[PDB]
């Protein structure tokens, strides 16, 4: 199949309860966002997601980081390679 | 009254699900640290917290971070001025 990262990014947009969702590499290259989530935001999403693994030894025991406060949850983890950041309200 | 973060430390630990404790000022300055969270650490604790603190602007609305892995759960947030970090088993 032929799948690219902006179907999956406009897939996961339909999600109602979700606000906003950015990829990056693990360098903070922004690979692709919507809504709430944008190019000013891939760089400490990335660094969060970097800095969570240096908290564990594997194996492939990647950290999920989550984020809350009254602008909702962040939940940021790696999907095959690169960092996932999903923004839902609350 | 006359309080120390020793004292607090130690009474957060007597909690049986708590495995670790460490408090860093905002430059990952180690203030105290017992159990499972130790020297090496606090850098990475103290970013985890600026960096969250970067996804917001306030009023005081300074997000709690939680790591989630096979290795338990910690959860990071700041206390009148200090970030306090806190490792549960799971």
């Amino acid at each position: 199949m032929e799948a690219t990262l902006e179907q999956h990014l406009e897939d996961t947009m339909k999600n109602p309860s979700i606000v906003g969702v950015l990829c990056t590499d693990s360098q903070g290259l922004n690979l692709g966002c919507r809504g709430t989530l944008s190019d000013e935001h891939a760089g400490v999403i990335s660094v969060l997601a970097q800095q969570a693994a240096k908290l564990t030894s594997d194996p492939t025991d990647i950290p999920v980081v989550c984020l809350e406060s009254d602008n909702g949850n962040i939940m940021i983890q790696k999907h095959d390679g690169i960092t996932v950041a999903v923004h839902k309200m609350a």
